[PDB]
């Protein structure tokens, strides 16, 4: 295989052996100042996704556009409220909002996003951009627009001095950091049949599945509650303790932490345990995200929440992820997905997980190190 | 000689030698999420510089109470723009705009500002916050107001994930690490006369005095011209590459360069000097910061210039300097001023520079290095 | 959720943490002088209630497009008389009642009211107005009428030189200092019934529903007489001792206390405990506010008490509520309606209280202070 | 000396030397309903100053009765229109101006008035009263009549809830906030020496005289122009400004200013200055307030101007004060009083005014506080 882009990018080639950790290139001390060319009647644009009929316009493209699983039956249906979630965090930048429009009909064709992120890759802690959300219009594929916006979004970044990134994929570029696998816990199993996400279980029947994929009414571990203003602190403390144990992490401020956990409805849904003498023991969270489901009449939306960041210090992690299990049936949603990432495959049989196709890549940008296992990952990209 | 409030901070004792490079404490898993309680009758206020009333009340409150000379005669006059200048480079965030208000006629009494800014520092690059313009109102001095704005910021800093700051004043506190000397350079030496600021030497008369410190009428170097935007990024690239040579020096983006460099009338002038082949080889800088004359002040300004970054490859930093005196005579400035920090000892004799009151200390804080001397400090503070 | 009028104003923000206790502006030292532009064909006119005609079209207004419940079925129906008492008070001004008035045919489309009071909020006492009667007619609703009122009755009283206001709402704006909830209690449970005022509960009959409400006929503390003219100084006295207790009170004048508890038939009731040894320990007070019930051919209007203020020192305050209600009843009220305010919790389910649809919510115009529970509020609105 | 009255109410005893801040005496929480009870044969009456036969009443005992001049020859002239200024402000009550009659005849014989005021004292601002004209009847004097006033005016004002109040008097009583001394102007020199107010001063002649007092027949401030309705925001700002450097002050609303300082003839002339640029900066104001003179060689009444507020921010002190006389001389006064609060004693040498007999003391009524010099008086009583 040849990758005509990606062999000119500071990344390690595939089958090379990393025994080494640091940057592939040195950080540049001058930066191109004009936006890279796109093709005729197209032009840059920055989007203001303060201005909600611009969110719309984002809202669908990705829609239309994003991510579709490989039989091309669910494709992601990010909300706007969640876009806005994902792409202003703090210390967010307009110009990291990078869309692609027509001139003449100012229709949005494309996208791609930064958000700033203090990494901690092995023992080093840089800061970075996460990318997500690259997006071209179905009618403009396969004409190298992607290697266009992924050259404008590097210079836009360097602009701002920042000279590595970490993202995700579906697909095999040069060279993943590390390779994970999906997992996803059925909790509404007639839909998830009908809509074809599932098959009927071999020497099985529907209401068999049903009572094998029951659950309880309510959570088992005492001292569960929906967090609070006042627990931003002790959340933000137990996150950072948690995640020293593993290679790839973020490394939240206490202001991050406030964004990407404190509950918002339809978006995120985080849970403290606060224990019998009112200390927050540990946490369960995990995020909204349905997937339009293509080309059935009846069924439209799948309901799904992921896996987010989940801590544990007094409650077993089995007893949290049950209890995590448990509120998403509560919610409504049709599945908990997650990826087998930090200690996620130690209860994937007993909280009755089934695997999923595909893998999920991490790759780092302008940083060679040694690749790690699944389990070494402690960084959930949305 | 103790200090109540500093023994307290991490920071170096004074008289302890400092062989280490590190941080005093570790980064806070859980910051204080309740601003620290002000005297009665005062409160915070974060203060949006965007609005055109709360600029006018910092000003108003920075002209009236901030520094003034050790001779207290000239009060230094801030204009909105050059406050907009030094309080909004790219990564400003408003609540580090840090305000102190009596709670019943909202008058502003009390600042303190933060800025983002990567600092390298020996062997390390870490980003840190540059603090300036603390101010506490005349009628509220020696009631240990400072130390609670000092707090409050350090707090608002500590919530974004930041443990490291850089700051200067001119009284020794625990602990320094460099101590240069204030130059200034007369250039319209009878107004520097009329208001006191030289007085008359030992054997001088005047109608010889304007003899002794004038300059030519244009500058000496050829390609000299105004900074243009297509000249950010070489800019950029001269500066980060001559900064190495120095042991505590800011680490600019490209878009930070734009930002303190790009000219501003009566703010900021930066003059690159563009040689025969069409390279940019070197540049100057000062900014604009006048004097109302605390006797006089219906009368005109004392229009002061302060010399900011000066990086030279090909023209001879006596040269490069000397233009700068030339232009500020030009642009109708009465004083040149300087501190001799870098290269700026070099010239100082030659150029007919007379060192001032006082001397400038740097500051680390919660970082322990050893300290350096004038020469090697190569970060320049507003 | 945003507020195209309300983000404008000096209130704090929703959802916004709140640690401080103050103005959110200054005090403005110069004042718009001219009247806020209406709409083309509407004009301002100060309503002179002393004369009849005037009041009776006050009436009319209110009575025919002021509150109505959320079901569209009852709507207030204040009285000529009542009006007077409401907005009449101690240190009335004819400026801040304020109407809208057609051109061309003179009639009345909208108001709105102040009333000064002294104001108790935390550990701070403030001259305020409280807004009432904000009333636009029917045909003109949704056309941003409503914040040119607010706006021109804000510049009113702000040239009289006050600058916070105290409003209720049973919609939520920015942002509640207090929530409270809707209880009635059943006087005459045929009618209420007959009207959907309240339903038949869990199979139960008429009948029985009857004798679960039925009263004593006379009142069963021992002294209880109507308040006259020699019991002001012991009210007052009696009033303001009982609500230091509580967070958000009013601080009447003995010539308050007398204008808003004197009894006037078919407004306002009072009635005070006398002991055997002649003094008055207690009093309880509820004002009459009837309902139009809307399209009934037979009942036309619910007659409705509302609890005013109840202070207890000697007779159990479970005691006083029900001589209250029986009085109500005796008086040919349908129905007692209070908010769980102060201590009314506390005999809710004892005295056979229903729970009313929506909140009551509690704002202060141009004052930060932290929110309280309903039990700390102490102050009724009319 | 032994104040029989004034030893039992709450002000501080003189020679006690006070210097903490506060109310003597708590707030009262029930107030005597019944009027105090005069001596046989008079009663009470609340003067309606709104009916012209009994403002007649008033100022009949006023002219007649009030305070005489420091060689008791002159008779002040309050007109009706006068009154209803001073007695008439925003916020006046009916029966805060409290009458005394002869029970058989109706004969008016005493008075006391309060009007509302909001005093800022020192670090604190509060609803006062303003209490003046207390006046018994020439043939009712040292029969102990004025206490029984002080009293009921007290109670009165109780009533509505205010427990504070500032006035002024030429008496010491326990015990002065402030004690300042008058000076006068001569407008009019052989007029006042013809009816003996002045006496030709030590050997001079009366053209000597005339020309040692003579003044300009225009003033100097170009821009001066009277007061208009337009200059009512304005005059507003700049008075709330400049009073704040002193410790006694009103603090007036809009409302107020417009009623204090909007000119009417022959009562209050302010004068603003309106400069090149539009803006009005400065401004000046006196009253009038004739004397009867009892005597003619010529001459029947003596027309006097008192100094009221005078805000300076570009025109200086000197000058505005020169154009007021030169003001003053054009409108045909005889001479120009002042008193030696604020910054009056300033311009007392360079304009020639001559110091008067006795003082005028400043009192609080249920306020302690330090005294304070005259300079720091900011609160002009008429
Ligand atoms: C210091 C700052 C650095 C910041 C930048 C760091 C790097 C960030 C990198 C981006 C992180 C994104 C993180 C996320 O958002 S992953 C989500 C990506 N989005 C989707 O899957 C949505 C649906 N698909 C599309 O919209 C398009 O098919 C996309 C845009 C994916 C490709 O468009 P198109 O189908 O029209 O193809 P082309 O002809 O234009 O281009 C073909 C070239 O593109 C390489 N390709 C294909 N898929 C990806 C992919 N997911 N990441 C990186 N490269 C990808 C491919 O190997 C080939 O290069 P090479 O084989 O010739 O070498
Ligand atoms: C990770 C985030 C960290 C962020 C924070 C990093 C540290 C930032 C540190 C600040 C960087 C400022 C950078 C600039 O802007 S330097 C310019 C400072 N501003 C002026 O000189 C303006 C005119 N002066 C004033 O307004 C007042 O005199 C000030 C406000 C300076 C002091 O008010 P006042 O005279 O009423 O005093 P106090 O009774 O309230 O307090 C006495 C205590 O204050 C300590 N003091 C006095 N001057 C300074 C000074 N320049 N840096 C640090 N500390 C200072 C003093 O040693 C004593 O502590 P200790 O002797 O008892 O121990
Ligand atoms: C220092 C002195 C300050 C003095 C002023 C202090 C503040 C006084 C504040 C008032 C205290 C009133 C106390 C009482 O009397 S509460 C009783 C209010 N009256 C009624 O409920 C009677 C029936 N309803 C009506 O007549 C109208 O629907 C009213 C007049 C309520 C609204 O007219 P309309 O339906 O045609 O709407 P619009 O298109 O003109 O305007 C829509 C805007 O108005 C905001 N809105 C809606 N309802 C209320 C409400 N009850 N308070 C404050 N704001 C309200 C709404 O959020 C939106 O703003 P934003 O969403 O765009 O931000
Ligand atoms: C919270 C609400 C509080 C409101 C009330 C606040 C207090 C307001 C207080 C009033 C602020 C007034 C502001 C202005 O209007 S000052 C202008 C006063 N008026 C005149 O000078 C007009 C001509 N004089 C008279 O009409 C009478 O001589 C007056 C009425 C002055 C006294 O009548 P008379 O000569 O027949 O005497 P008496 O036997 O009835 O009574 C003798 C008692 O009166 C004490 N005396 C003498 N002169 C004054 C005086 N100017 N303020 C207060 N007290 C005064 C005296 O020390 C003795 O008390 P004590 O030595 O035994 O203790
Ligand atoms: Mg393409
Ligand atoms: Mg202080
Ligand atoms: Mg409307
Ligand atoms: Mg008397």
């Amino acid at each position: 295989r040849s990758y005509q882009f990606w062999d000119t990018q500071p990344v390690p080639k595939l089958g090379e052996v990393v025994n080494t950790h640091g940057p592939v290139e040195p950080d540049k001390d001058n930066i191109r100042q004009e936006p890279y060319t796109l093709p005729q009647g197209f032009t840059w644009d920055a989007l203001d996704l303060g201005d909600r009929g611009v969110l719309k316009e984002l809202y669908t493209l990705l829609n239309e556009n994003y991510v579709e699983d490989d039989d091309n039956m669910f494709r992601f249906d990010y909300s706007p409220e969640f876009l806005l979630w994902a792409l202003r965090p703090p210390g967010w930048l307009p110009q990291w909002h990078c869309g692609v429009r027509v001139v003449s009909s100012r229709k949005l064709v494309g996208f791609i996003s930064a958000i700033p992120a203090n990494i901690h890759i092995y023992d080093t802690e840089k800061k970075m951009v996460e990318i997500n959300f690259l997006c071209v219009h179905k009618k403009l594929r396969s004409k190298r627009v992607a290697p266009v916006l992924i050259r404008e979004i590097t210079r836009r970044v360097h602009l701002e001095g920042i000279f590595q990134a970490v993202y995700t994929a579906g697909v095999v570029l040069p060279k993943p950091v590390g390779t994970c696998q999906y997992f996803h816990r059925s909790l509404n199993p007639r839909k998830l049949i009908e809509v074809k996400f599932s098959h009927l279980s071999r020497n099985m029947t529907m209401q068999r599945t049903m009572k094998l994929y029951r659950l309880p009414e309510t959570p088992k571990t005492a001292g569960l509650r929906p967090m609070e203003t006042k627990d931003i602190p002790v959340v933000h403390q137990l996150l950072t303790r948690y995640l020293k144990q593993f290679h790839l992490t973020p490394v939240m401020s206490q202001e991050e932490v406030e964004h990407w956990f404190y509950p918002q409805e339809n978006i995120i849904d985080t849970f403290v345990v606060e224990n019998a003498n009112g200390e927050v023991t540990d946490f369960l969270s995990f995020y909204t995200l349905p997937s339009t489901i293509m080309n059935h009449p009846t069924h439209k939306s799948l309901k799904a929440a992921y896996s987010f960041y989940n801590v544990h210090t007094q409650t077993p992690l089995l007893d949290l992820m049950s209890d995590a299990l448990v509120l998403a049936k509560m919610k409504g949603f049709d599945v908990f997905n997650m990826v087998d990432l930090m200690e996620n495959k130690t209860f994937v049989e007993k909280l009755k997980f089934g695997i999923g196709d595909g893998h999920l890549q991490y790759y780092l940008y302008n940083w060679k190190c040694p690749s790690m296992g699944a389990e070494k990952v402690g960084l959930v990209m949305l």
